DNA sequence: TCTTAAAATCGAAGTTAATATAAACTACATAACAGACATAAGAACAAGTTACAGACGTATTACATAAGAAAAACATAA
């Protein structure tokens, strides 16, 4: 199986097998389960992880997540603010803002 | 009371569209124009919150059917 295992800062694990978000309370050993995310923010997720380390312009992520959808950039503002509160990123660290030009993902390894 | 000078008036409409000759210099203060800066107003991007909708997922309700247990009836032996 093509496996890959994404670790971010504050030794967050998500594995996308299992589609899985998990605290690492060690180096890389599973005890502190976050859960498992929705099925828009495990995309948006993935968009962020295909264009790493480039920024995501706002017009991909919305046309990915909603293929065939009049959807308003409010519903983007708020799938980010829940996607970084779900992840427990009070800090802005995990999925940064980049400055008037998209979105990127803070991720320091990948695991195959 | 008799001349004699002033004063006032003289149809409507319609039309009816400019002229046009003829000192110099100096000093000073004020107004106007142009350039630059800071400020108030404005726009764009992103984030928080508060709620409602939408379809899925839970609990209330009424049962179908099949396995298990009790009981009544029957056949047999003493």
């Amino acid at each position: 199986y093509v496996r890959v295992i994404y670790q971010f800062p504050d030794n967050l694990w998500w594995n996308e097998a299992s589609n899985q978000v998990y605290y690492a309370q060690d180096p890389m050993k599973p005890e502190r389960l976050i859960g498992t995310p929705s099925i828009m923010q495990a995309k948006l997720l993935k968009i962020l992880c295909e264009y790493h380390p480039s920024p995501c312009p706002n017009d991909q992520i919305i046309k990915a997540l909603w293929p065939h959808g009049f959807i308003s950039s409010e519903s983007l503002t708020q799938a980010i603010k829940r996607t970084r509160d779900f992840l427990n990123d009070e800090h802005k660290t995990l999925i940064e803002n980049v400055k008037l030009q998209g979105y990127r993902i803070n991720i320091i390894q990948v695991i195959v």
